[PDB]
């Protein structure tokens, strides 16, 4: 319910940072088919229009904006997962950019700010399913501690802002994110935009798919779309500093494999699937609970995962020249 | 042994930010009477010089002294412990503070930090006693999360900056420091000077001693004469990324009771001492394990706690004037 009963509206100014990514362009395509309400002029940012590491820049584009509404999806993201890694550089740039952003909003005037976090964040040796109370119980995984750090310090941000100066900010916790506009690189994206990009080469080259590790381990996926949808729902309606995790539930989990089975049944191909298990396989689970989201949303119906695979898959393949 | 049996000697330049302050003013002390070295120029700075939380000043404060080595002891920590809680700005300015040095340390290319962490810093929920793989195992207690993760993320910075750029940022944990030119401010000071503080009005006024609370939390002290010694020593000898307790051992703890009686000696009072109950008592333990301290200075001798509580008492009575 993307909607209101309401008669009267107030003027909102609603600035997206990350505007251009993946899951801002889901809120793009999710609000210019008729999830905006009159009073609500959505802006859309991304690099070109401010870089968020330089405070002089995120003040300017914070001044001419003067947003109402915050939601805040920049990152300094790529190459995460690459072979070197270079945690100083991810902790002092995010740490950079969330502060400018923050701040920014609070010097605004902003009414509320909804931050994106991941399940990075998590503690490395947890209970399963995880849950928004744990976020800080236990350092997370040392592969790339700077980049968790540096969101979680996002949490600590908006509690410090709320118990001191009275703000609503927040932030949002979403499980594996795919869809439309994602980055399909091979070597630096995620798997299952990953996946589609090695499918299309299999086709396209007659060569067989190579999946890196044992297919085993398991991911809640969530679709570009359903998030958008769900994102612009806590922006009007949430209003708890804690985090609310965004995600299927744990019932819904898939594994690699059966991740890559999506695919191939999608883009219709009939080559070899091998699972190459001299690369090694990442963290087994990252499994979390959505108990809190499913309180707020009782009837909330995700897309079906092999739907918003056909889609995205559908997508790349009409888009490959433009597509990253 | 703040000596060397080495024949030659390197040209050190040794910065030390919060130079003016209680921990500051003991290791002018301590060099000054000949434990620097040839080849070392001692720079001691405070807020006067360069205002941390300012990156162009401390960049140009870093530029002219070019610093070698860093003691970095400075940090907005006034008035934590009042009655309302600013966790924004504890947070944003320690941080501001905090990665302006490490990061100007990197930049002039010090070939070693020392940054002073607190006990605060530790997990509410945790065993006991604690060592400093515990540091990052759960929250810290949520009266002043802002400043307790501000220190945390200094650790999370030596971290970072070791892997990716191999310098040697590392760390002293303190437990709690006591000495000449403390804060001797009764309503925002820590409780050791705030008794000192306390005994001599009860003295010039010729009343009772009122100590907040029961009386029964046990506390590790240091002398910031004995800590001094022990920093220089970490600054030229402790190689670690990970930092290191600086502390009396377990069985060394003493209640604020134990601790009241030691000033009552010292001072020479013979008015009644009574126990506010209605005062709500602090956290009863943050008992500290110096098991590494013992690793590497089996025997070295703290000064006893009697004799340091006469020489603080001795010195707030000789400069109550001047005093803070
Ligand atoms: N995708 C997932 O699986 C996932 C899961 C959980 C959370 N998240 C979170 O979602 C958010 C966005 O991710 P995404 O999946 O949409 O990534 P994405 O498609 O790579 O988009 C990242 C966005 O960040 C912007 N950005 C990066 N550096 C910037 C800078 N210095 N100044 C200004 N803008 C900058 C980019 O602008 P340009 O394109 O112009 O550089 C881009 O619009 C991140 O906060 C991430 O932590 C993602
Ligand atoms: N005392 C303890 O029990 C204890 C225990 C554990 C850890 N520590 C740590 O020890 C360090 C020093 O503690 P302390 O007890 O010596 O504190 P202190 O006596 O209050 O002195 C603090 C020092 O920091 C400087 N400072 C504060 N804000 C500054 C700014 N914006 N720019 C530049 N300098 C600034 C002060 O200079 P000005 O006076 O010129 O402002 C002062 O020299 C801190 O990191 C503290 O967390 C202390």
């Amino acid at each position: 319910d993307l909607g209101t009963e309401n008669l009267y509206f107030q003027s909102m100014r609603i600035l997206v940072t990350g505007g251009s990514g993946l899951v801002g362009k889901a809120i793009q395509k999710v609000v210019a088919d008729g999830a905006g309400l009159p009073g609500e002029d959505w802006v859309f940012v991304s690099s070109k229009d401010a870089d968020l590491t330089d405070t002089a820049q995120t003040r300017a584009l914070f001044e001419k904006v003067q947003p109402t509404h915050v939601i805040h999806l920049a990152a300094m993201v790529g190459g995460l997962f690459r072979n070197i890694k270079y945690n100083l550089d991810f902790w002092r740039k995010n740490v950079h950019m969330n502060d400018n952003v923050l701040h920014s909003a609070f010097e605004v005037g902003a009414r509320k700010v909804v931050s994106c976090l991941s399940t990075c964040i998590f503690p490395d040796k947890t209970t399963y399913p995880i849950d928004e109370t744990m976020i800080h119980n236990g350092p997370p995984h040392n592969s790339n501690f700077g980049y968790s750090y540096a969101k979680r310090m996002i949490d600590v941000q908006n509690r410090a802002y709320f118990q001191q100066y009275g703000c609503t900010f927040t932030a949002v916790i979403p499980t594996n994110v795919f869809g439309p506009h994602d980055n399909f690189n091979i070597e630096d994206g995620h798997v299952l935009p990953g996946l589609i990009h090695k499918v299309h080469l299999a086709k396209s080259s007659g060569s067989a798919l190579t999946v890196w590790g044992t297919g085993n381990p398991r991911r809640q996926f969530i679709y570009s779309l359903d998030l958008a949808q769900l994102f612009i729902w806590v922006l009007r309606e949430y209003n708890e500093v804690e985090p609310i995790i965004l995600s299927v539930g744990e019932e819904d989990e898939v594994s690699i494999k059966e991740a890559a089975e999506a695919v191939v049944e999608a883009m219709d191909f009939h080559g070899e699937v091998t699972f190459d298990t001299t690369k090694s396989d990442g963290q087994f689970k990252k499994t979390a609970s959505n108990s809190k989201l499913r309180t707020y949303l009782p009837d909330f119906r995700f897309t079906p995962f092999k739907q918003a695979v056909k889609e995205t898959c559908a997508w790349f393949t009409d888009n490959y020249e433009q597509a990253r």
